[PDB]
């Protein structure tokens, strides 16, 4: 006897595909979200720049 | 794990935006401020002019 030793494999298989995947899609997205903020920096200034001006 | 690269990032997306913008709005103000003063600059003399004479 052995199979639970290949139970305890197919629950591995059976992987979760972790949430911190998709919480970190959603912070890789916050990556590239802060793509579009380091655009948003330059406007920063340039906006102000309207602003005080 | 980075995401306190992308939290460091977040915390230099929120910028001060220096009071070194609005107390230089304040000396931008001194430099057109300073435009009303060069205008004074005319009447320094001519004022005194009349004060004289």
């Amino acid at each position: 006897f052995t199979l639970i030793e290949l139970m305890i494999v197919i629950a591995i298989v059976g992987i979760l595909a972790a949430v911190a995947l998709p919480a970190y899609q959603d912070y890789t997205a916050r990556a590239q979200v802060s793509e579009a903020i380091l655009l948003a920096e330059g406007q920063k200034s340039a906006v102000t720049e309207y602003y005080l001006n």
